[PDB]
């Protein structure tokens, strides 16, 4: 399935066309952070607009509709048609920057669900539990909330490996250089913590989440990933569309214990 | 030995079967810890169903009945159906959680050996050294306990090289971040235990257990590795069977020197 | 494409799957009231295991998973064979009897919905017109009852053909004569209902819907017809399933009047 | 193009020449600080002498002149001679050299922009973002200064990765020793800038900027890397010219979070 012919009146050939899928799927790459622990269920294809799920409780199935994320970028008539005249390979700056709002849309959705399609995510699942962090800015604390969020996953016949994703104010907390002491906590979590210890700039405040990097527990249900679609001239330019359609599931919720700020 | 051909009424064909093998298999390395530190006996084949053991003692001769470890799980016929459909790769999320379970019962058993079968563990062999730990909450007293422990062994010739594991309340302690200091008490460890520092959930409580990994002091005799079987159909549906065959031999006990808590 | 070669086990022969068949087929369709006045969207295939279902009330998408309805009868091994050595057809009453019970399984998926996957029936789908029928058992109550629900229809810009499917007990009183036409209900209903009035023995006590027959209003959504599938054989006994995958779809809910009892 | 030819008088060869071009790139390779972390917009070519940029504030389009940043050196031609008499390789110690101050030239039109063209720099464009930086003397003080730069830099849909640039004093302050604690605080530091900690010598006293690395927000429009020129003979030696043309190009100035003394 060459693009180029998909869309007979696209200004991309064959080769502008590919540099244009790989500046998206680098810029989502670089900003993907639910991908980075989660495996993906394969390109179910155009086939599929809907995927089951089997929710275990420690057998409910559920039906979850895949949902679209998508960000529109408007490539100038006047700046394509300077490169085609110089043979130079087009900027697809704004590629990148659409590319990273649908790569924040899904990591949205992963962590906080689809209200509207009604799919939870790793922060609202239910049947998930549930630990209350102390005070991170103290030595100790963050690794003994970690231990004890740990601990409670381990009481579930769920012995890891773990990977934890933290807000932008907890990931700071964790490496910040302590008074008393000149101890880096994130060494000390990251030998717990195998699959990776992430920051997210979905979640907000002081908050984290502790997941079983298991497939088995939950995955990504991909019907396309990132592509590129052209949306046909407007008012002479080439308005272009980056969309990408998944939805998380999650067979376990029980493999995932979200740490939340006691306020 | 094609698979397909083995199980002619067999859902899955030979791509199918394959990547039902790679999930089984994949799964299970993830979860075994005793076969990050004792070596394999070769695929004995079916036609062992008994293995010899040479126990010196510092040459009694004993028999050893291989074991049988499985667990089942089952594939929804209309889920394989609609696969086959729409030319997916079949969902295996089951499988795996099939293969994490066989996986811990054979870190069960190899630890804590088989009661019915009469077959010695880690934790119970005969003739080990034993060694009893401090309060592993202060500092130093972990590293402490692992030399006297690895002292011990070294009045044994058996100058190493060690493999230590240990329960997963020991091994946050291990990596706790004390108050007074800013000690990883792991990395002073793992300059003596060369083989590896690892945690197996299957130890309870403050347990541990240092095993020098000769092939001459242990191995594990396998009969036959982590291999998926076709049970037939079942209310319509294909109930699948991760089986493994396999018995721990401890040829030489003083190998060992397992921690226990003093309660 | 014969079964013996899908079910190499079974011990029926290609003959003999063609009489079950036929056992199963026929007792359905002797009881299938819903597909009598349904149309069918399909047989999809094995590759849809949920329809999307587009409301259209007077737009919403609602996903629909659709269910698989079973009954599960057994042929016994002795008996096999001593048809077989009597040179004896076999005696398929249990497949008939597994047949009827999913038929009404469906009729009453169809008629009252599945709470199971809150699918929506004609009696319970919401957006659906309601009378409040009168004392049929009085002359002319019958005949007008249709014809305001009728009109609810028409208001509705519904303009037929409508079918009407009425509790046992409710069509035999529409038998009776009219009071001045001095002819039977039952034709005046007819001319008024040119789909057909069907009875059906889910609807209980004076129940009844009118339904406006068309693919654009409401159909039947099935990935599998009518199937007997062998299941393993066990304790050398050979039980049978007959199985169907049917989701109803109502697309638009205001097409559907039901006559409700006060 | 083969550049023995394009200058039919130079005393290079071809083999000559190319050793030229080695020499020029890597000294100016080991001294470019901006090309570290700032993305290059291709070979734009000798056709285009000015560039567009779209400058985004959080769309002004300007146009920029694409400047000459060049420095001389001569090869004597009684070196040369002997040389080729000899058949050695020919010294280019003084093209490393002005190779270099080229390099010079790029990280200072890139960090201070250039004044008679009208391009703003990295720490002087317009609409960027400001933080007056603490004691960094003190411990501590260095890290929280760049969370609060990086908060800063979050609060505008800015998630990184982000490239920290200092100058020598600063990054010497982030190296030093402290007397209470024996923190490394650059490793506190690097964890949160991820694309990389550079030193550049064209900041003077006490100053830094945080730069997200995107190519959307920033890059480098190249219309010739660094060349190699011969500009004939002058007093029977052989001057050259190590010329490039690059003009930075800042399309999303609040990206950007220059570290200032309050003096």
């Amino acid at each position: 399935m060459n693009k180029s012919q998909l869309y007979p009146d696209s200004p991309l050939t064959d080769q502008d066309f590919n540099q244009l899928d790989q500046t998206v799927i680098e810029a989502a790459r670089r900003q993907l952070v639910g991908r980075r622990f989660i495996e993906l269920y394969g390109p179910l294809g155009r086939g599929m607009q809907s995927v089951f799920n089997d929710i275990f409780m420690e057998s409910r199935r559920v039906n979850y509709t895949i949902p679209m994320l998508y960000k529109d970028f408007v490539l100038y008539w006047r700046d394509l048609e300077q490169s085609k005249a110089l043979d130079i390979p087009i900027d697809f700056s704004v590629a990148a920057n659409a590319a990273r709002d649908v790569a924040f849309l899904e990591d949205q959705m992963i962590f906080h669900g689809s209200k509207e399609f009604d799919i939870p995510g790793l922060m609202n699942v239910k049947g998930r539990l549930t630990h209350l962090i102390g005070n991170w800015y103290e030595s100790g604390n963050a690794f003994q909330d970690i231990v004890e969020a740990r601990n409670k996953l381990l009481e579930m016949n769920h012995n890891g490996p773990y990977a934890l994703v933290l807000s932008p104010e907890l990931y700071s907390l964790l490496h910040r250089v302590h008074k008393d002491t000149n101890v880096l906590e994130i060494e000390h979590v990251r030998e717990l913590i195998t699959a990776g210890v992430f920051q997210s700039p979905v979640l907000k405040g002081k908050s984290g989440v502790i997941v079983n990097t298991g497939r088995n527990n939950l995955d990504l249900a991909i019907s396309e990933d990132f592509e590129t679609a052209y949306l046909g001239e407007e008012g002479m330019n080439h308005p272009f569309r980056v969309y990408e359609t998944v939805v998380l599931r999650i067979k376990r919720p029980a493999a995932i214990c979200t740490l939340i700020d006691p306020e």
